[PDB]
């Protein structure tokens, strides 16, 4: 036989019993990436800890030419290290200031496009698809706002991401296409008057202010399209599944629709079992690191299994229970840890909490309008979403 592949399954709404065996067998494992590359595949919380935490296991080595790799990069090199550039320019607390919940007006413009697109779905009557026509959109008119960009401009961003964050073997080229736009619109907006509000309104500034004179366009416009993609693709896709568990536990929705003050916790235990990341975390090691059992050499690529740390029972008794009283919630690794720790988080948080305050209002008695395994699953992607998610209530 072959060495083990990895992704094991782009499926979303179910683990592969195959994580717990190798958790339990071989927590730290050779695998193949679709590159042909070999990799080491952590599967356990605590060793997907520690490679989180050691910065000798290094995110930007990951773009080196000639390394191993586990796909082909869809960004110039030296973005990679995008956050290390925005805080090497000075940037780091001012980008992370525009993008909490907490500029007033924000949550109340997040339920109220919620509603306007559940009022949406329900004139048009069911089924409704809520990737398309209300998680996606909502995400977008999220990140729209956070950024200070025309709500208008959201769509044509938002349509390069179905390339922009493909986990592909080859360099693809739509997604040089798709980047040199996007990247030549961000330093248009950079440019224009009417944008005083958001990340973007406060870049415009600051490129403007002594203090950041040498800091180059070329990274102000590169912090828009970032955070404006990773932010979208990552809400959208995370709500979209969580949403898909949501259904699947009747129970839960109920006790959630009858309860709100308890979304909140509902939210941290769909982020600690959701599947939305589609591989594990990249590092290159810089050194020779002992983990378990394998000593990983310098050069060699690590990937660290999200669902690997979230669903291990050591940490996490009864892993796939939505247990809202566990006495370490946010202990996951749904974010990351260490270094490059998600700067969203709190955002991602609010998302998904007032996307599903608002559906279970409007829809409390949403259900799935297709068996579940007619869910078609994005493959060859950085994330795992069903590309329809048809329901009626
Ligand atoms: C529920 C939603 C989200 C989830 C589950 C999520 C998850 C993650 C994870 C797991 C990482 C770690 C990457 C790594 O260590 O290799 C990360 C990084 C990152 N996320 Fe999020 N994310 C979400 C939302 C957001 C939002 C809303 C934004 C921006 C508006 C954002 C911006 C970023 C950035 C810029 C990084 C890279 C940080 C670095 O390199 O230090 N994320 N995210
Ligand atoms: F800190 C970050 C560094 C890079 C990116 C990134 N943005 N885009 C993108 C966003 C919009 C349209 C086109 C491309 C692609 C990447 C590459 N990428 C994917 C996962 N990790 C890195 C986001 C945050």
């Amino acid at each position: 036989t072959v060495l083990l592949e990895v992704p094991f399954s782009a499926r979303g709404d179910r683990i592969p019993d195959a994580v717990a065996e190798l958790r339990t067998r071989e927590p730290i494992r050779k695998v193949r990436t679709i590159t042909g590359a070999e990799a080491w595949l952590v599967s356990s919380y605590a060793l997907c800890t520690q490679v989180l935490e050691d910065r000798r296991f290094s995110m930007k080595e990951t773009a080196a030419a000639g390394a191993p790799r586990l796909n082909a990069l869809t960004v110039p090199p030296e973005v990679v290290n995008n956050m290390g550039n925005i805080a090497d320019a000075g940037l780091r607390k001012a980008v992370m200031k525009a993008i909490t919940p907490k500029a007033p007006g924000l949550e109340q413009f997040l339920r109220d496009t919620a509603n306007s697109l559940l009022d949406n779905l329900i004139t048009e009557g069911a089924p409704a698809d809520l990737r398309n026509d209300f998680a996606d959109p909502l995400a977008t008119a999220l990140h729209c706002k956070v950024l200070g960009i025309p709500q208008e401009d959201g769509p044509k961003l938002f349509r390069s991401l179905s390339i922009a964050f493909m986990s592909s073997a080859d360099p693809i080229p739509a997604a040089k296409i798709n980047w040199d736009r996007d990247i030549e619109y961000m330093a248009g907006i950079l440019e224009n008057p009417n944008i005083t509000t958001g990340l973007m309104g406060e870049l415009s500034r600051l490129r403007k202010d002594p203090a950041y004179s040498h800091v180059s366009d070329e990274l102000f416009a590169t912090i828009g399209v970032t955070f404006f993609g990773a932010g979208v693709i990552s809400t959208g896709s995370f709500l979209t599944t969580a949403l898909i568990s949501l259904i699947q536990r009747p129970q839960l929705r109920n006790l959630l629709h009858e309860k709100p003050e308890l979304i909140p916790a509902g939210v941290e235990e769909l982020l600690r079992i959701n599947l939305s990341f589609a591989d594990g975390l990249p590092r290159l090691a810089t050194a020779d690191i002992q983990v378990g059992d394998v000593l990983v050499r310098k050069g060699e690529l690590v990937l660290v299994l999200l669902e690997g740390a979230n669903f291990d029972p050591e940490h996490f008794p009864n892993p796939g229970s939505i247990e809202l009283d566990r006495p370490n919630p946010t202990s996951h690794l749904a974010f990351g840890r260490g270094q490059h720790f998600c700067p969203g988080s709190a955002l991602g948080r609010r998302h998904a909490q007032i996307g599903i305050e608002a559906l279970l209002k409007k829809m409390p008695g949403v259900d799935l309008a297709v068996p579940i395994d007619q869910l078609v699953w994005r493959t060859r992607f950085q994330r795992r979403i069903p590309e329809r998610l048809p329901v009626l209530w």
